[PDB]
């Protein structure tokens, strides 16, 4: 919106860095069992059968 | 399975060495008589006839 003066950019420019590390932190730090699910792109192996 | 971490499957082979190691010593012990049974192969011949 053009309304938003310089200061008003700044002010929401601040809250989206800071919810975009907030999204870079909580994808790190998850993990299941020793393994960060969402750290590295693979596949994950469930052996179902007997 | 490949939920379990790296972790988990040192123990579990050090309990299947456990079990491997049983295996051969109750293999080796059995014995009748002076005569063990699993040591070699080999023959006994049970002498049935007059």
């Amino acid at each position: 919106t053009g309304t938003n003066s310089d200061s008003d950019l700044d002010s929401i420019q601040d809250e989206i860095k800071s919810r975009l590390d907030e999204i870079d932190r909580v994808s790190g730090q998850t993990q299941f069992n020793g393994v960060n699910v969402l750290a590295k792109d693979g596949s994950m192996k469930i052996q179902v059968g007997a």
